């Protein structure tokens, strides 16, 4: 009857959903197209972050970055300003992270290195973390796609399991916590009681995604991802956020 759900939210903002929760002691997992690809848009800045944070001592992320206008990628809210100043390797994952900026996840892209401008990098960090799904890459192709289940499972790794030490573990928290892009998401749709961090992707083709960890009144912790595109209404359909919000109620509905 979920299934139902998710297919109506489908229905009335025509538009593909994916969703997945993972299980845990107290909840089942929730799962609609967990297993279809979507575009990661800016959620894989996310564990970007984490692969900078986990592949260098915490001493990196005072590292000054200088670049120049012809470094800037999209809107870049933070990096924007400081052409002439440089920015830090923890600044960087500070606006990639909460500002979603483009500039900034671009650099730290480039200090992981690598062929592809630091995307074989990224890509080899997650199969690390066990995904063999997911792809970041120099409509429906499957460029730049990862998995709702995909996602779910790194995120659930990178804040709550082990993937990293306690104090780059506690970083990546505080700007998924702090995040500025994401008010009319999964934080939507879960009771003000509820805490939640999260990371945001937009695109054209109306896609929309979200990747979050809650935690319910009682501190007890869950992973969200959610993802949508509306690729059968072109480049120009627009992305709807309250999709997101709605599908993070039906979510909310079942983890109370």
């Amino acid at each position: 009857d979920l299934a139902d759900r998710f297919a109506e939210l489908e229905r009335r903002y025509d538009a593909r959903l994916g969703v997945y929760v993972p299980a845990t002691g107290t909840t089942a997992a929730i799962e609609y197209r967990a297993d279809e690809r979507f575009a990661f848009c800016s959620t894989f800045k996310a564990p970007l972050v984490a692969a900078v944070l986990h592949q260098n001592p915490l001493t990196h992320l005072d590292k000054l970055i200088t670049y120049t206008s012809d470094d800037i990628r999209g809107i870049s809210p933070v990096a924007q300003q400081h052409v002439q100043t440089g920015m830090t390797i923890g600044q960087l994952c500070d606006a990639a992270i909460r500002y979603s900026d483009g500039t900034a996840a671009n650099l730290l892209l480039a200090d992981l290195g690598g062929p592809g401008g630091g995307t074989a990098a990224f890509t080899g960090y997650l199969r690390s973390l066990g995904d063999t799904v997911s792809r970041l890459d120099a409509p429906g192709d499957e460029r730049d796609t990862t998995t709702p289940r995909a996602i779910a499972l790194v995120l659930q790794q990178l804040v709550l399991g082990n993937a990293l030490p306690p104090d780059k573990r506690a970083l990546l928290t505080d700007w998924m916590a702090r995040n500025t892009t994401g008010a009319k998401r999964i934080r939507a749709g879960f009771p003000a009681d509820w805490k939640v961090i999260d990371k945001t992707g937009t695109g054209g083709y109306g896609r929309a995604n979200d990747i979050a960890v809650v935690w319910s009144p009682t501190g007890v912790p869950y992973v969200v991802a959610v993802m949508s595109d509306r690729a059968g209404g072109g480049y120009d359909a627009e992305p709807r956020e309250a999709l997101l919000a709605e599908a993070a109620t039906c979510v909310a509905g079942v983890l109370a």
